[PDB]
């Protein structure tokens, strides 16, 4: 039983990994809120989804890509000329081997720190085990 | 086998619970389209996801939060200065006990009434039973 | 039975055509066809599908992307921005499917973004339960 769901507390920017440290669910402790990465332990098929809210009132564009190890497996953008709140979200189904790391990487722009509202989220779970 | 998927027919506003009464799937009849809430019967881990379309041509901001019982477990915002259509969407994986209610509540703003087109949606299913 | 797929959009789409997600990352069992952009059901049961369609930026203000079962709209989504900014038409569904049923993502007006290999616009899904 592998499943996790965490939210983003603090604001982020640039090209850094998003540390979702508002952890709500973490069966097996395979997600690390100190690095914001999900480490695969059992080979198999996994679903991941992420929602990243852009910082409002400061900036027009923000990118958030889901990476496996050091390869982009999903890309997303939030854009608005009037600096409005908008979401960079995406979902993936991937096969993972032991040691594989899955995380959400910013690719430019500013993310919102939602404190306790859990605006920016990272969630996932194993569908099938090999 | 617990799983459901329902859409929103009527427009909503303010801070009311979103009653997705255009029901497509409801294994176990655990979702109530009359209250718009999903009642847990078996303790375990559950996936939920929601997409709420903002009312266009009237208002600039709309909030939609996924609440468990009476606690926010996900927040979302749609915002556009030009009153354009935009989405407040989010997903969660949570542990649930029997009697727990999970639903999508507006937290300010105006929601779009999509009739039968299923623009605004709420779906979910159990991953693991304890 | 392990039934699951996840594909991204390489080329641009527009009008009212089905989105051919031809950047396939996962396709256990080959029930999704990237040449038609359709998921054909073989095993009766309950399936989760989700799609994210990025609107084309700098050209157009509105875009629709609907998830269709057979030839029936089972989910609709819109992306809109007056300043022609990037925005998403995304949605998720849980549906019961019989063998032969086709599930795909169709544009319903507007222009979709071609992300090449970046996987900006995506279509994914998987079986939860088999009958
Ligand atoms: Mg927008
Ligand atoms: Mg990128
Ligand atoms: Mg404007
Ligand atoms: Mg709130
Ligand atoms: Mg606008
Ligand atoms: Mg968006
Ligand atoms: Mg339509």
């Amino acid at each position: 039983k592998i499943a996790f769901y965490a939210g983003l507390k603090r604001q982020h920017e640039g090209y850094e990994v998003l540390k979702f440290d508002d952890v709500v669910t973490n069966l097996g402790n395979h997600y690390d809120p100190t690095t914001g990465k999900f480490t695969c332990s059992i080979p198999g098929i996994y679903f991941f989804t992420y929602h990243v809210l852009m910082r409002g009132g400061d900036g027009t564009s923000m990118w958030a890509d889901l990476c496996k190890n050091n390869q982009v497996r999903a890309s997303a953008i939030a854009q608005d000329a009037d600096q409005n709140y908008d979401y960079a979200s995406n979902s993936v189904v991937l096969h993972l081997e032991p040691g594989d790391e899955v995380y959400i990487k910013l690719d430019g722009g500013k993310a919102h720190g939602g404190n306790n509202n859990k605006y920016s989220t990272f969630s996932g779970f194993i569908i099938y085990a090999d």
